[PDB]
């Protein structure tokens, strides 16, 4: 998984991610309306304050989101983090106890800005409370963004960590602090087309574009995708239309996507980008494509009963 | 530009490329039927022996292809090669003089296999004869493929060279022999997942997939794209359906595509993958998408008169 957050300079939020996995994820577009009766194990989600749309599944009449945004311009994506994610085993009195499966629902249904979430995170404990026996708690970390900025949330063996994500990207393991320091290993990567370079007495000119981009890794390893996404995302010029900003998400994430054959897991199956999803607050719309079809599909929250009482598993797009 | 050639193990050819440029290229899907009256400046294309379909433009009622395939399972793509391409300044008496703009037309309209074009290339001189004053000869090199194999044609200051493209990919500068030798700098790149590596006394386990793919470069530089394409293309599992082989082309080329902001040209403008096109001999169809829209569009040759008499510029 790799995720990005950006804006259009006019207060609109774009948050997008690749879902990387070895097989079909079973993902569906799920709308959570304001009238839905919540099922929050520790009361962290007592009611839906903001309607939510995103990719996930429904179990026990509960939306299990992989990524989602709400009707107030805040979005969140949960990216794989096994070996580093380690949730609390029990709720803590007086804390905001959030089941791991409901954390993105908590972010999106409760708050309207990163400022609000970050303040609420001061007392948050994320608890290993599986939705049921079929689905243990996914081991994840999260990127949360509004039109202004992004934060990263990592709950590990020594507790809750919240980071200022000043590169607006996230990948997988290891922790965000490690990736951020790792950026300092690529200080000579640049899109610039250099003036002619004389090495000793050799006149060296570029073959073409990208001569100073050398060093940006192209492998599928999580630290490499973080660096490659951080570079591409930082240098992508800002856009002011919905169409160009949708195109920016899918192009940026194709730069860090995974295709068949190039990197196996321990099972021998190849990890692939199974879907790429984007939430746009400007149009209150979730866009996506899949490994099998690059055409962009979309579901608008305005097309569904966002003030209804039941979770909507969207079939039409 | 980056191009690839592959098959499905059933005799069907797939040849696809990214076109990388700083602005809109104006490209259209052009069908050249067998009844079209040619305009070959030195007679290298006296008639259309095989109908042709691909991406290009039309000038002076002449199809100027960027890439194309024919009704016999042979395809060709011209990729940018400035600084290394150098054509003959004039036609050579007694040779097969092919104008640079018509070389892909010559390949696709005349021959039915790589064997045939390779035999014919022994007498070929490629000439800097522009189509008109508005379009100088594009400086290019070509990948040519059928279901069996690919060759690379480079016409430089040393004349015509034909290479066995045993990695089935092509990028831009420098020459193919340089890139092929450069592949030997990445011998430890592998998709394999190692369970654990002991370094001194440290137990090292991968963070996840791709730990042995480290070293594959991710930058937009032409040699880097050659290496990156060679790796991805070599390791993509062979597929037997049209749908999966179409998907293979666009996923493989998205791995070496260029997006806005990441690599500037001398002008300061950013080089981007303006379109990605694929020729499929199985369905005699040209597929493509664009920087502005990733949805795959397609034109089937069967929907047009492959034995008509006029160039067809496809719209809608
Ligand atoms: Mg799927
Ligand atoms: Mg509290
Ligand atoms: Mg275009
Ligand atoms: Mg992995």
């Amino acid at each position: 998984c790799t995720g990005i957050r950006y804006s259009d300079g006019s207060g609109n939020l774009y948050l997008a991610r690749n879902l990387d996995w070895t097989s079909d994820f079973g993902e569906r577009v799920v709308v959570t309306p304001t009238g839905y009766t919540t099922k929050s194990p520790f009361g962290a989600v007592p009611a839906i304050r903001h309607a939510v749309i995103g990719m996930g599944i429904v179990q026990e009449d509960t939306p299990l989101y992989f990524d989602c945004g709400n009707d107030a311009g805040l979005a969140v994506a949960g990216l794989n983090f096994p070996g580093y994610a380690q949730y609390a085993t029990e709720a803590v009195d007086g804390a905001t106890n959030v089941a791991a499966f409901e954390f993105p629902l908590w972010v999106a249904s409760q708050f309207a800005s990163v400022d609000e979430v970050e303040a609420a995170l001061a007392d948050v404990v994320i608890v290993d409370r599986p939705i049921n026996d079929k689905y243990p708690s996914s081991l994840l970390h999260w990127i949360i963004g509004d039109s202004k900025r992004a934060i990263v949330v990592e709950y590990t063996s020594d507790g809750l960590h919240v980071f200022d994500d000043d590169v607006d990207v996230l990948a997988n393991q290891p922790g965000f602090g490690w990736h951020h320091e790792n950026l300092r290993n690529y200080l000579n990567a640049s899109p610039d087309f250099p003036e002619k370079i004389v090495l000793n007495r050799a006149d060296l000119v570029p073959f073409g574009s990208g001569s100073l981009m050398r060093g940006i890794p192209g492998d599928y390893y999580s630290p490499s995708r973080f660096v490659r996404a951080a570079y591409v995302h930082a240098h992508y010029p800002g856009k002011s239309t919905e169409e160009e900003n949708v195109s920016r998400a899918f192009h940026t994430l194709q730069q860090v996507a995974m295709v068949d054959g190039s990197a196996a897991m321990g099972s021998g199956e190849f990890e692939k980008t199974t879907y790429t999803g984007l939430f746009s607050s400007r149009t209150m719309t979730y866009y996506w494509n899949t490994y099998e079809d690059p055409a962009v599909r979309s579901v608008a929250m305005a097309d569904h009963a966002a003030d209804g009482t039941e979770l909507v598993v969207v079939l039409e797009h």
